[PDB]
């Protein structure tokens, strides 16, 4: 079910990752100005509710730790965005809008 479905997504932040790192000033500048901004605000809140709810079962661990390695295989991607990151850059900015439109998910994920 979900576990071939985040396989794949897996692979799809690992070859964003990969085109950003050894930093590339057009890839980065490309990958800002996307709808990838929205697609980690829904990842995140897929994130934030399913951790909450997996974690009551116990039969269903399995699915939460290849629910973790997906979201450290997106903060790696975001990570990677930050390099060459100068103060105000653009990148660093839109990121923060994107933090705070998502900012009630975060602090559960912190939770």
């Amino acid at each position: 079910n979900f576990s071939k479905a985040m396989s794949v997504a897996k692979q799809v932040f690992n070859s964003l990752t990969e085109y950003i790192q050894g930093p590339c000033t057009g890839n980065q500048q490309s990958l800002a100005h996307s709808r990838l901004w929205d697609a980690v605000v829904g990842f995140l809140h897929v994130f934030a509710h399913m951790m909450m709810k997996l974690a009551q079962d116990s039969s269903q661990i399995e699915l939460l730790k290849e629910l973790l390695d997906l979201q450290k295989d997106m903060v790696v991607m975001l990570l990677s965005l930050l390099e060459g990151n100068v103060v105000n850059g653009m990148i660093a900015r839109q990121m923060v809008d994107m933090l705070v439109e998502s900012s009630s998910n975060v602090e559960m994920i912190l939770k």
